[PDB]
């Protein structure tokens, strides 16, 4: 499946198989893919010809970088839900493989910069290991199998402690 992420925005987050089905894109009305893997959209396929796609090379691995990324990452996903001319609010997915680590290190990366206060901005003995975790277990609560690897989790925690800097 793809899993709609809790509160107000129309974000998904699911694995490879689900990215590819053209019928789960039209069910959900995705209109932007972030890959934070290597991909390619088919774009023969018409649920695919016009979606807004960006592909990340990464692989799950601790050694992984995820870290440089995350303001382009979180750029994407809030762009495309804002839809920034008349803004046209889109529907944004972001998957990798397993729909476990790398997508969900993405979500996370977003949910801290656009929410910090839900995961803690100011309990003063907030951590940044609590903070991701708060978030961690908010993905979970629709997307049960979610879990980054654990030097995600270390780069999450960076990010945190960085004020979560987007802006370009």
């Amino acid at each position: 499946a793809l899993n709609r992420i809790k509160g107000d925005d129309e974000l998904f987050v699911g694995g490879v198989f689900g990215a590819n089905r053209a019928r789960l894109i039209k069910e959900h009305r995705i209109t932007h893919i972030l890959s934070v893997i290597d991909h390619t959209v088919d774009r023969e396929n018409e649920a695919f010809r016009h979606v807004k796609h960006l592909s990340i090379d990464i692989d799950d691995m601790e050694d992984q970088d995820i870290l440089i990324h995350l303001p382009k990452i979180v750029r994407f996903i809030d762009s495309g839900l804002r839809g920034i001319a008349v803004a046209s609010p889109g529907v944004v997915l972001v998957h990798c493989a397993m729909g476990k680590s790398r997508s969900v290190t993405a979500i996370i990366a977003y949910l801290l910069w656009k929410y910090p206060y839900r995961f803690g901005k100011s309990d003063p003995n907030i951590s940044a290991k609590e903070a991701v975790s708060r978030a961690l277990e908010w993905v979970r609560e629709t997307r049960p199998i979610a879990g980054p690897n654990d030097g995600f989790m270390r780069q999450l925690e960076m990010w945190w402690d960085m004020g979560c800097p987007a802006d370009s």
